[PDB]
């Protein structure tokens, strides 16, 4: 059709934000691999995107690109944008084509192209996966691979190569007439890998020669609990639609058992239940208050609260998800329109047009259901009337202007309000310093970029803001040993300080540097010419891996930054006596006291303990040890005084009281405005300002805070421009020395009126109480009922402290299971619980709007009952057996591991771990290691399943690489894969674990 003319490619003009001048590219779609390519020429291939990352195809001139471009001289109707990615801030190909009719060739074909792709069997997708592989290599469009490509393709694809033997034994096994594979003796290669590394599941099997139409029936009835399974020739053809084979569809389909493997671990045998993918409207006809409602925080900015970009993307991209609560944080703008952006902060400013117009367009695309905007009013009278105006324009009959039923008791259905934007505003009833300041490191000698803020006459400052050639430098030392090295890197106060040694009575070397006031090593052994840092971390070079792990990170967030030279040891030991008189350390602050004390996670030791090794702990009885880590049998992991995470004997300890209660509260941190950002804290009551007269280290503009207490340290401070400086001065000189709403819009205010009244009692259903993240959990703590009765006809609306900066989460399920339908949470940041968030409202249709179970609404509903009173309706045994495709984080291969557990509020830290599978992320197997754990389930309409795959990195370290979370609701039993997510809840390609699940009512 058109598929053949998107085939053969068509030129276009491409538009980027990253490039200042429009460049003419051929554009195409490559059916084997599935992309749109767009090159400069026929050879090579510019760039491309995945067909599958693609979100939305958007017609017009509405992109970054195009908005930031000189001209865009071509039509609307020749332009459009495909958004597609990985994460929350999609990537942008905005073209335009030389013709209405191509660009509307493009919008048409392109969506028929994605379908496709979506309803494509995994096996398809698996030549497709194998053609973008053996394309990487060199970008020629290959046909074939080289023996030395596949040794370099290996370790990318996330598998060590275990022997040269290993490839060459295979090469024979599959024909190696050649040192070259075609692309068929490659796709053969893979499936013989994959069969012969994960066989050993089979052993949990069926003792016949391969898996026939029969032996597939009963395990899809039996074992998978599929009851449409009866109908044997909905069985035939689900064979048939996998396998893809003309000659073998004749007749009777049956799979060979490596083609059986690569079903459990594929799609099509998801644990995933299909049912809950389609809206049910009988579950729609309740009053709002008994709806969870996916809420978005901010849902303006991109990243950080204080410095990151503000885009009507946000909106757009959170609204497609199906979120339904989305918040405005409106400012008076420079031409009496109004701003959006985080008040008083680095955060850029977008127009309320701009934002108004992107929710028409997008607010009931893939959703129906209401749309809520939270509006933080800061505007003037005057400003509001252009909101109250623009709304009603802009949006219509969408715009909620009366009340569904005027004699109403409680609120409308989610039904009843489809293609309904609803107003929370202020109904009338009938200014910190802050910004980026640039610091001086004396080891370094260099300026870095810090967010700063002053609260109650304290300045906090947050971190920065980003041939054996080795021989020369001087962070290489030729004859050092191991202690030297420790004395001399304990000596530089900052992690990231390094130097590589050569190792004592060898020709390898190590690197040892400082991380949290205490020295660490690490091995580089040489493999022929190559240098390897640990197991997989392969460079050239020893200047190579010190440039590697300056711009990534080394050691949790660490990277190499401060090269322990003698230059260095000369210069700072002088500086160190020359400032004396004054302690550094007082102006950061500890990374333990910005680390919240766990909620649950606390012991008190039973006895006296004496460390028998340095690793261990020692400790007198009624110690309180903070963070603890349990894993089985005799020793545990935890906190103490100083020490961070060392062992113990878990039989040494008990459990805290109430009793211990007030112990712990008095321990909790004080918080500042930056929270985990935060790197150190200024008292300006015990400083006074000066401004350099010349600056200093080549800046301009340096104020410096002199101290007025002995022993408290001076620190310098930068700015770009002297305006800056002067505004900082006299706000830190000044501590040194020392309700208007407009008619029109208040009128749009059918329901979701903003009240106070102090507490939660008479519940009005036109009305919504909000809360702080803080007065939230102390409502949980001490008036949980209140809540909940509350939420039966009144709205609730919670959002993050002020001091998540960083854009991090909280624990929305206490506030869930209290019936709050509205947890705001920060959409833009891939953590746990926008995973959770996500999960929730993957059912009922990716509507925004779950049903609370009736339950939750009988007068026994008791979401804390005692111990001895916990009632058990399900207990649900889980196996992890093997995962395929699973994504490299680094240099290094993936060692992973699986984190199984039940999350949920009556759920305190409900988890088990696999064992580590060394050097392989490809095909990882765990089966025969651990037998089933079992996990009870008090109540299943109230709970996730959540599986997360960490690498357990050379220091031992846990790091992310996917996860899948599912309400227990919509898991299903049997032989099930887990299909594995990003951090921001999106689909890696042919990642999946395999897991056997058993749920027993
Ligand atoms: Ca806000």
């Amino acid at each position: 059709q058109i598929k053949r003319a998107l085939e053969l490619g068509t030129v276009m003009t491409v538009f980027s934000f990253r490039k200042s001048t429009p460049e003419r590219r051929t554009v195409q779609v490559i059916m084997e691999t599935r992309q749109v390519a767009w090159s400069k020429t026929a050879d090579k291939i510019e760039g491309f995107l995945d067909i599958m990352e693609i979100k939305e195809i958007r017609p017009g001139k509405n992109s970054k690109d195009f908005e930031r471009a000189k001209a865009v001289r071509q039509k609307e109707d020749c332009c459009f944008t495909i958004l597609y990615g990985t994460q929350f801030v999609l990537s942008t190909l905005s073209l335009a084509a030389d013709s209405k009719e191509d660009a509307v060739n493009w919008l048409s074909g392109l969506k028929i192209l994605h379908q496709e792709a979506m309803n494509a069997s995994t096996p398809t997708i698996i030549e497709s996966w194998l053609r973008k592989q053996i394309y990487s290599v060199d970008q020629t469009r290959r046909n074939s691979i080289s023996l030395r490509e596949l040794k370099t393709i290996l370790p990318l694809i996330n598998f060590k190569v275990s022997s040269a033997k290993f490839l060459k034994d295979k090469f024979v096994e599959i024909g190696a007439h050649k040192d070259e594979l075609s692309f068929e003796q490659f796709h053969l290669f893979y499936k013989k890998l994959m069969f012969e590394q994960q066989k050993s599941i089979l052993d949990e099997f069926g003792s016949g020669s391969a898996v026939y139409l029969h032996d597939f029936q009963r395990f899809l009835i039996h074992e998978q609990q599929e009851h449409w399974a009866q109908d044997l020739n909905k069985v035939r053809e689900r064979m048939t639609k996998f396998i893809d084979d003309t000659m073998r569809e004749t007749a009777e389909p049956f799979l060979f058992v490596d083609e059986f493997l690569t079903y459990l671990f594929s799609r099509e045998n998801s644990i995933w239940d299909e049912k809950y993918d389609a809206v049910d409207m009988q579950d729609m006809n309740n009053p709002l208050s008994h709806y969870w409602i996916s809420s978005s925080h901010n849902t303006y900015l991109t990243g950080d609260q204080l410095r990151s970009e503000s885009s009507p993307e946000a909106y757009i991209r959170c609204l497609r998800m199906g979120c339904r609560c989305i918040e405005l944080d409106c400012w008076d703008g420079p031409d009496g329109k109004p701003v959006i952006y985080h008040g008083w902060t680095r955060t850029t400013k977008i127009k309320f047009d701009d934002v108004v117009q992107a929710i028409k367009d997008h607010a009931f695309v893939t959703s129906s259901f209401p749309v809520i905007l939270s509006i933080e009013e800061h505007c003037s009278v005057e400003q509001q009337r252009h909101m109250a105006k623009a709304f009603k324009e802009v949006f219509g009959d969408l715009l909620l202007t009366k009340p569904t039923e005027a004699s109403a008791d409680q609120l409308p259905s989610p039904s009843q309000l489809r293609e309904k934007i609803i107003i929370k505003h202020k109904k009338l009833g009938p200014h910190k310093q802050q910004g980026e300041l640039y610091m001086w490191d004396s080891i370094d000698q260099k300026w870095t970029r810090h967010y700063c803020a002053i609260a109650d006459a304290k300045l906090s400052f947050s971190d920065d803001i980003e041939p054996n050639p080795h021989e020369s430098k001087p962070w290489y030392y030729d004859s050092l040993s191991r202690g030297e090295a420790e004395d001399m890197l304990m000596r530089i106060p900052r992690d990231g300080a390094f130097l590589i040694r050569k190792r004592e009575g060898s020709d390898s070397y190590a690197i040892t540097f400082r991380a949290r006031g205490k020295v660490k090593h690490c091995r580089i052994n040489r493999d022929g010419r190559h240098f390897v840092l640990g197991t997989s971390a392969y460079f050239e070079s020893l200047v190579e891996l010190v440039s590697y792990y300056e711009k990534h990170s080394l050691y949790r967030k660490m990277r190499l930054r401060y090269p322990v030279t003698p230059e260095l040891l000369e210069r700072y030991n002088m500086e160190r006596d020359i400032n004396s008189l004054y302690d550094v350390s007082r102006m950061y602050v500890d990374p333990s006291e910005i680390n919240p004390s766990m909620p649950q996670r606390t012991v008190k030791a039973l006895y006296d303990y004496k460390a028998k090794r340095s690793d261990e702990l020692s400790f007198c009885r009624g110690a309180l040890i903070h963070n603890v880590s349990k894993e089985p049998g005799g020793w545990w992991k935890g906190d103490y005084g100083t020490r961070i995470q060392q062992y113990f004997p878990s039989n040494y300890v008990e459990d805290i009281s109430t009793a211990d209660f007030e112990e712990l509260e008095k321990q909790i941190i004080e918080d500042n405005p930056l929270g985990s950002l935060c790197r150190g804290i200024l008292d300006l009551n015990t400083y006074n300002v000066v401004k350099a007269p010349q600056g200093k280290n080549q800046k301009s503009f340096v104020f410096i805070l002199e101290p007025k207490q002995q022993g408290d340290p001076p620190v310098e401070f930068a700015t770009d421009r002297v305006e800056e400086l002067f505004e900082w001065f006299q706000s830190i000189r000044e501590i040194t020395w020392k309700q208007s709403i407009a008619i029109e819009l208040s009128d749009l205010v059918v329901y979701c009126k903003p009240t106070s009244k102090t507490n939660l009692e008479n519940p009005d259903f036109r009305e919504i109480r909000s809360f702080v993240e803080t007065k939230a959990d102390s409502i949980i703590r001490q008036k949980p009922v209140d809540l909940l009765k509350y939420n039966q006809k009144g709205l609730t609306r919670v959002y993050p402290k002020g001091q998540r900066v960083d854009s991090s989460n909280y624990d929305p399920f206490r506030l869930w299971l209290c019936g709050s339908q509205m947890v705001a949470l920060n959409f833009q940041t891939a953590d746990k619980y926008m995973q959770m968030n996500h999960a929730l409202f993957s059912l009922n249709g990716r509507t925004g709007y779950v049903l609370q179970p009736e339950s939750m609404r009988t007068e026994k509903y008791d979401p804390m009952p005692p111990e001895s009173q916990r009632k058990i309706l399900m207990t649900l045994t889980v196996k992890v057996l093997g995962a395929r495709h699973l994504p490299k984080l680094g240099r290094s291969i993936a060692c992973p591991f699986v984190e199984v557990e039940i999350c949920g509020a009556e759920y305190d830290n409900n988890k088990f771990k696999t064992t580590v599978v060394n050097d392989n992320g490809l095909s990882p197997i765990w089966a025969p290691t651990q037998e089933k754990v079992t996990f009870e389930i008090y109540d299943p309409n109230l709970a996730f399943l959540r599986f997360v795959v960490y690498e357990e990195d050379m220091f031992s370290d846990p790091n992310f690489l996917a996860h899948a979370t599912y309400p227990i609701k919509a898991v299903k039993s049997g032989f099930r894969s887990v299909p594995l997510k990003n951090g921001y809840s999106e689909d890696i390609e042919l990642a999946s674990l395999l897991v056997f699940c058993e749920m027993r009512p």
